[PDB]
């Protein structure tokens, strides 16, 4: 199905065998500007703990770029150090993101698709790590839903390859929860496998969001079956990521629709 | 999709508007052949909490015909006038179900799809009960098992009708975890979806089954995460009930599938 691995640096992932899992890292300290011991070592203990659950990445990410970099840098450099797994940067700012690659991070994850910092794809070109482009809009007026996001992340994807970005270095994320009613978001994943066609590994990222809570009505601590659910149903339309809190479940659920659905 | 409700007596269930979820009732008492306090109020109390967590059914069910109704006609008893809920009567023998519907019983639930004892299904059309005729044999020699599975449900089907069942009372179950390997389970419920051709509702009876295991390398208190998926899985391919033990958590996916899927 695909017929390349999705190189990492010094790492390698691939996209056939299993779908892959990455586990979001947590916590600021009130009295520093980044760097201390207790939120770094905090954060080196859930990279660990992730990794022992089954997590595949570990996704590390209003303030300001200098502030933003202070913060996540020191992060990145342990935890590259002391977790052997790809770190993915979750930022949507060009700077930011070349830092965090020079301070380790190995994949880039941004929420605005490169629309919000164009120069972030050529960030992306010049380092030759992948980019993960969500679908993202400032206002919900759609037409047609599914039309429009394929239309908007295929405008990322333009911005992308214009900037030298190569196709097996681009992945796409249908941003659930973003300028997206919830009913919208719900058709959103009733539809997902229609994002396949662009021809690019498309990671799913529901993770104990609002949408769930409205279907269900629980408390964001109470979400563990609803982001079950979307889980199952990503990976059933084909979707080769998810990314969720709740690592040590998930990666369960993720394995046993694996060996389900044959993959 | 479903132009009928299915009919249980003083309850009805509809087949549209959600996934229905059965739940598995508990434990015999060792100095008796039925009826006492502690085993009858166990079943009780746990009757109660699965209606409580958003169960629809309660599932009611090597001995003797007559032992059999000795242990679990009072149980039929007390659940019936003490939880409103529709019940079923776990069975594959004729006299066993008669005693159950006339405990109290709604449905019959048979693993052997009424080949056991034909006469079975004579008890259900007298009684006029919907009936479960599950997938089941006595060996695994398939030449192509979702074709032998239809062709098997199939000669379940003319037994039930020809004893004068009616199509709307007629559900069927694959028997996962019934005369199949582990990768014949799997492969069961990759193409579940083909037994939607028969016209029929089907219920799904994965629950904490030892092919998850199988997958996850994981002892049965440890299946949450693949019932889970399975019962995601199930609800895609488009099954009306789903067969578990834990109702919370199994209740709340089913919801949230329902939502995504449009139920
Ligand atoms: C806003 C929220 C915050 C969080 O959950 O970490 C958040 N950040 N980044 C994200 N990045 C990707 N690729 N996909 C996502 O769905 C997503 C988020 O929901
Ligand atoms: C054998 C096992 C026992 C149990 O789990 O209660 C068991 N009994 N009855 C059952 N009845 C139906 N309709 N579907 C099933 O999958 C099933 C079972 O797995």
């Amino acid at each position: 199905k695909w017929d390349y691995d999705l190189r990492c640096g010094e790492y390698t992932l691939n996209l056939n065998e299993k779908t892959l899992i990455m586990g979001i890292l947590n916590t600021p300290d009130s009295f520093s500007d980044g760097g201390s011991y207790n939120e770094v070592d905090a954060a080196v203990r859930h990279a660990k703990e992730m990794r022992d659950e089954g997590a595949h990445i570990i996704d590390i990410g209003k303030v300001s770029v200098e502030e933003e970099i202070k913060r996540v840098v020191p992060m990145i450099q342990a935890v590259s150090k002391e977790v052997k797994l790809p770190i993915s940067i979750d930022t949507y700012k060009a700077e930011v993101a070349k830092q965090a690659i020079e301070a380790g991070a190995h994949i880039i994850n941004d929420i605005w698709g490169a629309k919000a910092e164009p120069k972030i794809a050529e960030v992306a070109a010049h380092y030759d790590v992948p980019i993960i482009l969500m679908h993202n809009r400032d206002n919900m007026n759609y037409r047609n839903l599914m039309a429009d996001m394929i239309a908007d992340l295929y405008d990322s994807i333009k911005i992308a390859k214009d900037a030298g970005v190569r196709d097996e270095n681009i992945i796409l994320d249908p941003g659930i929860g973003f300028a997206k009613t919830p009913e919208q978001n719900l058709e959103a994943m009733r539809n997902l496998e229609q994002l396949n066609v662009l021809g690019y590994p498309v990671l799913l990222g529901t993770s104990r969001k609002s949408f769930i809570g409205h279907v269900l009505d629980l408390p964001v601590e109470e979400r563990l079956e609803g982001t079950g659910a979307t889980v199952c149903l990503g990976i059933e339309k084909g979707c080769e990521f998810v990314r969720v809190h709740d690592v040590k479940e998930m990666s369960r659920m993720a394995k046993m629709m694996d060996a389900m659905i044959g993959k």
